[PDB]
DNA sequence: GGCTACAGGACTC
DNA sequence: TCATGAGTCCTGTAGCC
């Protein structure tokens, strides 16, 4: 099999630049508004102009400043750059029926009976490449190998605005000398508690008991490494289908008064139920965050679809639950449905 | 023993 | 006054057949 994904590069950032040319060259950083005070949220993304300085997803947006006061700072247009991710993949769908799009910015495409080797797939990349920017003049990386997961990692390797193949070879030596901290769905915790097993690359977990690499990190991950470390991965491109839809925002200040919070839960019900747009979901959980950042929750599934207000006043119990519950201060308030009709 | 629902953990974008 | 927001898969625990 031969599989080829497709990853934009710095998006929401390249997005804005192609909607106003005189941002390309300066440090872009898309920001994640919460309100509670000035400047308060996160960034989105940086375009690597400001990547090379440090700002990047996830620092507060004071942080961010405070390295480059100067940036052209942006907020988050989401739904402009879905309607533009939504225009790329219709035309990534005419290089294979076998596609999967992963996220806002990441497909999967299974070439193996379009092309007949690497060589041809590596072509049919700059192909990909060039007609991306033709027609939407975005620049994406494209990765190559034989499964998803060194597809990837082929990727994550040549970008921004590059291609790689990884061949059998090639697959073969990263298993042995990657480290194993690059690999998909390794996070820092998953690495650490890999690093203190003396475990650093893919072949490691071949030698260490399956028993003890279970009991550390799971038996799901531990079998996902050793299937990787054999060179024995098989994961197929499907057609991924949106399990759940929520909406979760941040309070103006900290609370834990049923009434003060409420306005806020409902805000994030309306939003949840436009995006449901005709989906109709079995289950609903209130999902809050308290003053210590911590994430705390409580559901239920019913064997009907939930109306618009069955869905205001069960989140009202739900949330009661959270308070009744745990006496911490609630940070964000929200809601997220699935289970769908 | 193992399926199921629920809540928390980890990861990725 | 650091700390967004969205969505997915896995696991521990407890009920139940
Ligand atoms: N932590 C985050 N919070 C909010 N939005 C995020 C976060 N991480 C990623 N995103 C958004 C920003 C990106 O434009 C988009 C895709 O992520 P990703 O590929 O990892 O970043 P990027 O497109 O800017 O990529 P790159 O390093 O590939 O050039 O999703
Ligand atoms: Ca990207
Ligand atoms: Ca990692
Ligand atoms: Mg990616």
């Amino acid at each position: 099999m031969i599989v080829l994904f497709v990853d934009f590069d710095y998006f929401y950032a390249q997005v804005e630049e192609v909607l106003n040319p005189s941002l390309k060259g300066k440090p872009v950083v898309v920001c994640v508004f919460s309100g509670r005070f000035e400047d308060s949220g996160a960034v989105a993304t940086a375009n690597y102009e400001a990547r090379k300085f440090g700002v990047k997803a996830g620092i507060p947006i004071v942080e961010a400043k405070k390295i480059l006061p100067n940036a052209v700072y942006l907020p988050m247009r989401k739904e402009v750059y879905q309607q533009v991710s939504s225009r790329i993949m219709n035309l990534l769908r005419e290089y294979s029926e076998k596609i999967e799009i992963a996220s806002i910015d990441e497909a999967y495409l299974d070439i193996s009976d379009k092309v007949r080797d690497y060589r041809e797939a590596y072509n049919l990349g700059l192909e990909i490449k060039n007609k991306i920017l033709e027609k939407e003049k975005i620049t994406v990386t494209v990765g190559i190998s034989k499964n998803k997961v060194f597809a990837k990692i082929a990727a994550d390797m040549a970008k921004p605005n590059g291609i790689k193949v990884i061949d059998d070879e090639e697959v073969k030596r990263l298993i042995r000398e990657l480290d194993i901290a690059d690999v998909p769905g390794i996070g820092n915790i998953t690495a650490e508690k890999l690093k203190k097993l003396g475990i650093n690359k893919l072949v490691d977990t071949l030698s260490i008991e399956f028993d003890k690499l279970k009991g550390m990190i799971g038996e799901a991950k531990a079998k996902y490494l050793i299937s990787l470390a054999r060179d024995e991965y098989n994961e197929p491109i499907r057609t991924r289908v949106r399990k759940s839809i929520g909406r979760i925002v941040t309070m103006k200040r900290n609370s834990r008064n049923l009434e003060e919070i409420k306005p806020y839960l409902f805000r994030a019900i309306e939003e949840s139920y436009y995006k449901l747009d005709k989906r109709i979901p079995k289950a609903i959980h209130v999902v809050a965050v308290t003053e210590d950042l911590d994430i705390v929750s409580r559901g239920r599934t019913f064997p009907h679809g939930i109306s618009k207000e069955t869905a205001y006043s069960e989140s009202v119990k739900l949330l009661q639950k959270i308070l009744e519950e745990d006496e911490r201060k609630i940070r964000r308030i929200g809601v997220r449905f699935s289970k769908f009709i």
